[PDB]
């Protein structure tokens, strides 16, 4: 049966801080899941990385990584500099997952994120020296266990894998049995004809799945086919992970980042945003059929 997560940033305005307090907060909600910044990881002292690892054990909580590539680390990049610096970047970030008992890292861990439109770009450039970067770099993720999650973006954070025909068509030719597709309902929202439509399509290539309403609030919030979206997954036989990705708070990099310039939490405190994601969490599993 399927094993629900949550984000931290939803409770965050920065990518890099203590995960700690949110493996406790998961558990006492119910969930399986935390979903970390890989940002928060790499870096961190081998004693955190080992008492989050056994945290994560004490509480029975599945520890997933989520990265956005930033630029000066584009394993896309038609520069030979950045894209072996991107590389050994995303190495350290495994390793670090593996001091901590993480086997999954999703996002953009395939070209640099935000995208920055400002100056021009080569797509089957790039495309071609991200599938040679993924390739490498899911070599190296076979000794940790770790599969690598290619998310599918909207236009405007990305050019490469805009829909799920791009993203199947990119993890095909990838051809690494531990690279797989992540879809993500905001996404899919901005480019699908039809959201279910394109779960069905992932089918066996469907890894991970990011949900949240079509502005990023809690599933229950919004206008999202929650219902279609869950026999889709009962098409697919899905058992994998589906992990809430909310983003309702401005300021600091993380509403930077997501391009978050009003409050979407009606100001509301930490305690309100936990009911309100346990709320969330009974929602989603009655439209999934649990
Ligand atoms: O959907 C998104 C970004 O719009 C997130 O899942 C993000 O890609 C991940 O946090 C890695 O940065
Ligand atoms: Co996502």
């Amino acid at each position: 049966s399927m094993k629900y997560g949550v984000y931290f940033a939803y409770w965050e305005d920065s990518w890099d801080v203590d995960f700690e307090k949110y493996v406790r907060k998961v558990k006492k909600l119910g969930l399986d899941i935390l979903e970390v910044a890989a940002l928060g990881l790499v870096n961190l002292p081998e004693q955190k990385l080992e008492r989050l690892k056994q945290l994560a054990e004490q509480h029975d909580i599945i520890l997933t990584a989520g990265i956005g590539l930033p630029k000066e680390y584009d394993v896309s990049s038609t520069d030979k500099t950045v894209r072996r610096n991107g590389i050994t970047f995303v190495k350290k970030v495994m390793d670090a997952m593996h001091q901590a008992g993480i086997h999954r890292i999703g996002g953009t861990v395939y070209s640099y994120w935000p995208v920055d439109y400002s100056g021009p770009f080569d797509k089957p450039a790039a495309r071609k020296h991200s599938i040679e970067s993924v390739r490498e770099l899911a070599e190296y993720a076979r000794q940790y266990n770790i599969t690598l999650l290619i998310e599918t973006l909207n236009r405007f954070e990305q050019f490469l894998l805009n829909d799920a025909e791009e993203a199947v068509a990119y993890v095909k030719e990838v051809n690494k049995p531990n690279v797989k597709v992540m879809l993500d309902t905001f996404h899919m929202n901005i480019e699908e004809d039809h959201i279910a439509d394109a779960i069905r399509y992932t089918g066996d290539h469907l890894g991970q799945l990011h949900i949240g309403e079509a502005n990023r609030k809690v599933p229950g919030k919004g206008s999202m086919p929650w219902t279609e979206i869950g026999q889709a997954l009962k098409d697919i036989r899905y058992d994998g992970y589906v992990v809430m990705e909310p983003f309702v708070k401005t300021g600091g990099q993380v509403g930077r980042d997501i391009k978050l310039w009003r409050d979407l939490s009606g100001n509301a405190t930490e305690e309100q945003l936990d009911r309100e994601l346990a709320e969330s969490l009974e929602f989603v599993k009655a439209a999934f059929g649990e």
